[PDB]
C-alpha cells in the first residue's frame, strides 16, 4: 500500500487523552519557500477570483511525535506541533510541484517536509454496540478522493501548559465530527483513545492521527440516526457497516481498492492495535483462526 505510511503505533491497545503531552511552537512551522511565499499568495488570488465564497481557515501542523520506552511510567507520548492554515496547504501539499518542494527540503533542510504544511488531519475506527465499523461514501462531485469511502474525520482549528488545551482540542474534535456527519448524540460514545498516526503519501505526506471510539447504539440505530438527518445534515452521500470479524482481511477485498488513503491508516491501525491479540486466551485457535 504505497499510499499510506505509518509514522506512530501506540502502545497498550491505544492511547487516552491524560497520557498525551504536546509541544506547540513556533520552531514546528513550515519553512519558507525558497522563492518567496509569493507563490502560495498567487496560487490563493487565482482560486478566490474563480471561487470567491471560499475562506482560509488556520490548522495543527505535524512537525513529529515521540513515544516514551514502552512500559515506563509518565507520559507516553510527545507531539510537537506549529501552526498552518489552508491556503498554506492548497499552495504546498495540493500544488502541482509538491514533489519539487519535498526534493528541495531533502537539499536544503536535509527534512522531505520542510516546505510543506502537513495539516494534520483525525480519523475515527468507530464500533457499534453490536461490533461493526461505520463507513461513509464520498460525494464524486468534491476535489479529493471523489466517490471514495471514508471513515468519520476532518480537520481541526486552533481555539505541556497551552500543551494540554491542544491535546483535548484534539480528543474533543474527533467526537465533534462524529456528531455533525454521523449525527449521534454525544453522550452514546466512549472517550477516545489514540491508535497512532497514517501518512497520505498520494497529498504529499501529510498526517492523520487515527482514534478508536466505541458507541453505545447498534448499527441500526447508527443508520437511523443518520439517515433522520436528510441530505443537508452530511457531506457523505451514504453510510454502511463492515463486522470487526471481516476487518481483519479487509485488505484482500475489492473494498479496500475503494477507500481513501486516511481510512487506509484507520483500518490498518485498528487492525494493529485494537485487533492482534496477544494472550493465551484471545489468541487460541478457535477465536483467532489462522489466514
Ligand atoms: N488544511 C487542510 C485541509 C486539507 C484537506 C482538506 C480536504 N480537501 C482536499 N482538497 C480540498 C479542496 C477544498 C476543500 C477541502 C479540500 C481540507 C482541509
Amino acid at each position: 500500500d504505497p499510499e499510506v505510511t505509518l509514522l506512530l503505533q501506540c502502545p497498550g491497545g491505544g492511547l487516552p487523552q491524560e497520557q498525551i503531552q504536546a509541544e506547540l511552537s513556533p520552531a514546528h512551522d513550515r519553512r519558507p519557500l525558497p522563492g518567496g511565499d509569493e507563490a502560495i499568495t498567487a496560487i490563493w488570488e487565482t482560486r478566490l477570483k474563480a471561487q470567491p465564497w471560499l475562506f482560509d481557515a488556520p490548522k495543527f501542523r505535524l512537525h513529529s511525535a515521540t513515544l516514551a520506552p514502552i512500559g515506563s511510567r509518565g507520559p507516553q507520548l510527545l507531539l510537537r506541533l506549529g501552526l498552518t492554515s489552508y491556503r498554506d496547504f492548497l499552495g504546498t501539499n495540493w500544488s502541482s510541484s509538491a514533489a519539487w518542494l519535498r526534493q528541495q527540503g531533502a537539499t536544503d533542510w536535509g527534512d522531505t517536509q520542510a516546505y510543506l504544511a502537513d495539516p494534520l488531519g483525525v480519523g475515527a475506527a468507530l464500533a457499534t454496540a453490536d461490533d461493526f465499523l461505520v463507513f461513509l461514501r464520498r460525494s464524486r462531485q468534491v476535489a479529493e478522493a471523489p466517490g471514495l469511502v471514508d471513515v468519520p474525520g476532518g480537520h481541526p482549528e486552533p481555539q505541556d501548559l497551552a500543551g494540554q488545551l491542544v491535546v483535548h482540542e484534539l480528543f474533543s474534535s474527533v467526537l465533534q465530527e462524529i456528531c455533525d456527519e454521523v449525527n449521534l448524540p454525544l453522550l452514546t460514545l466512549s472517550q477516545p483513545l489514540l491508535l497512532g498516526i497514517a501518512r497520505n503519501e498520494t497529498s504529499a505526506g501529510r498526517a492523520s492521527a487515527e482514534f478508536y471510539v466505541q458507541c453505545s447504539l447498534t448499527s441500526e440505530q447508527v443508520r437511523k440516526h443518520y439517515l433522520s438527518g436528510g441530505p443537508e445534515a452530511h457531506e457523505s452521500t451514504g453510510i454502511f457497516f463492515v463486522e470487526t470479524q471481516n476487518v481483519r482481511r479487509l485488505p484482500e477485498t475489492e473494498m479496500w481498492a475503494e477507500l481513501c488513503p486516511s481510512a487506509k491508516g484507520a483500518i490498518i491501525l485498528y487492525n494493529r492495535v485494537q485487533g492482534s491479540p496477544t494472550g493465551a486466551a484471545l489468541g487460541s485457535p478457535a477465536l483467532l483462526p489462522p489466514l
